């Protein structure tokens, strides 16, 4: 009867750094990857009393589900 402990906590949601352009629209990054505007604010608490392009790098929630036609696994590149 051996018993380890097994069992990872894998991530839901992270954020991705990019590269804020000063050609960039709020409404266009929501699409751009698939979330609305505000999230991407509220997440961020971007909200602020002038343009959001005062800040230089804005990260993005990455959204994805357990759900694919294929896992690859543990292995990284």
């Amino acid at each position: 009867g051996s018993s380890g402990s097994s069992g990872c906590s894998p991530v839901r949601e992270r954020r991705l750094e990019h590269q804020l352009e000063p050609g960039d629209t709020l409404a266009g990054l929501a699409l751009k990857y698939g979330v609305t505007m505000e999230q991407i604010k509220r997440a961020n608490r971007l909200y602020t009393n002038d343009s959001i392009f005062l800040k230089k790098t804005l990260y993005i929630p990455i959204l994805t589900e357990p759900r694919d036609l294929f896992n690859s696994g543990p292995s990284s590149g």
